[PDB]
RNA sequence: UGUACAUC
């Protein structure tokens, strides 16, 4: 079960050995972790005789080597540097068995390899696609059908896409909360049309304040924030007002008022600012109380950085009388040079 | 001083 030229090739006695010179042996050194990678890197400059010499060998164990640990790098070699001819070869027997390979740890790369190699106008690609509606939950909370589900709304025509946003429906709160979902979310926010992106940013806006406190959830947020339409960004904004204070010191939440601040229209930020600026909060300000905290005393010095001429002249007047008391902290040890830039 | 994203 190992040819000679295997081992003499894993015990170097080749310096020179060259992709011809595997005639007969592709498959078996496509298994090897030498051979695997000594394949990839000479498929880069073969001749493309050379690549077919290789690809008839790989042809005839295709689906084998693509859930294959070292195979499956060949596999995808093929899709950067093959014919077109030989990429739709191999995307052929991917159909029938996308599912279980989206849910394989080397399949799933080849899969999004495909997905990137092959023009989603192709009926392979088309018929791939498909083959997953009807699992779609299933693979987006897989660690490995994740990748393919992110993969496929990255690189195929969208409107081919409504089976995905589909199986969404009435969970975009509780999945932009999941290690994954939160992921496929954000692509979708980012490669879908606005018709179905729209039920989507409606579930989200109905769950603003838990998301803006949730470990994933923040980043879906943020992602509207940095990316998304003013309509969006204002609704999120609404939710944020009153709650500026509270949730300025929360670890995750924190990073969303930031956004706000940076991304809001200029009455909006002055509205957040206001808010802890010229606002109260019993003995001293809302200023006083972020300054020390380990994660409002990073919304303070954005509110510095963003705000207009009348307003940080209040926030730096409101600061002034606790600058000496604010040394102590390991947190605001920081604010030091930041009442020494805009002073 | 503060949070996510997988193979040789």
């Amino acid at each position: 079960g190992r040819s000679r030229l295997l081992e003499d090739f894993r015990n170097n006695r080749f310096p020179n050995l060259q992709l011809r010179d595997l005639i007969g042996h592709i498959v078996e050194f496509s298994q090897d972790q030498h051979g695997s990678r000594f394949i990839q890197q000479k498929l880069e400059r073969a001749t493309p005789a050379e690549r077919q010499m290789v690809f008839n060998e790989i042809l005839q164990a295709a689906y084998q080597l693509m859930t294959d640990v070292f195979g499956n790098y060949v596999i995808q070699k093929f899709f950067e540097f093959g014919s077109l001819d030989q990429k739709l070869a191999l995307a052929t027997r991917i159909r029938g068995h996308v599912l279980p390979l989206a849910l394989q740890m080397y399949g799933c790369r080849v899969i999004q390899k495909a997905l990137e190699s092959i023009s989603s106008d192709q009926q392979v690609i088309s018929e791939m696609v498909k083959e997953l509606d009807g699992h779609v939950l299933k693979c987006v909370k897989d660690q490995n059908g994740n990748h393919v589900v992110q993969k496929c709304i990255e690189c195929v025509q969208p409107q081919s896409l409504q089976f995905i946003i589909d199986a969404f429906k009435g969970q975009v709160f509780v999945l932009s909360t999941h290690p994954y979902g939160c992921r496929v979310i954000q692509r979708i926010l980012e490669h879908c049309t606005a018709e179905q992106t729209l039920p989507i940013l409606e579930e989200l806006h109905q769950h603003t304040e838990q998301l803006v406190q949730d470990q994933y959830g923040n980043y879906v947020i943020q992602h509207v924030l940095e990316h998304g339409r003013p309509e969006d960004k204002s609704k999120i904004v609404s939710e944020i007002r009153g709650k500026v204070l509270a949730l300025s010191q929360h670890k995750f939440a924190s990073n969303v008022v930031e956004k706000c601040v940076t991304h809001a229209s200029r009455a909006e930020r002055a509205l957040l600012i206001d808010e802890v600026c010229c606002q109260n909060d019993g003995p001293h300000s809302a200023l006083y109380t972020m300054m020390k905290d380990q994660y409002a005393n990073y919304v303070v010095q954005k509110m510095i950085d963003m705000a207009e001429p009348a307003q940080r002249k209040i926030i730096m007047h409101k600061i002034r009388p606790h600058i000496t008391t604010l040394r102590k902290y390991t947190y605001g040890k920081h604010i030091l040079a930041k009442l020494e830039k805009y002073y």
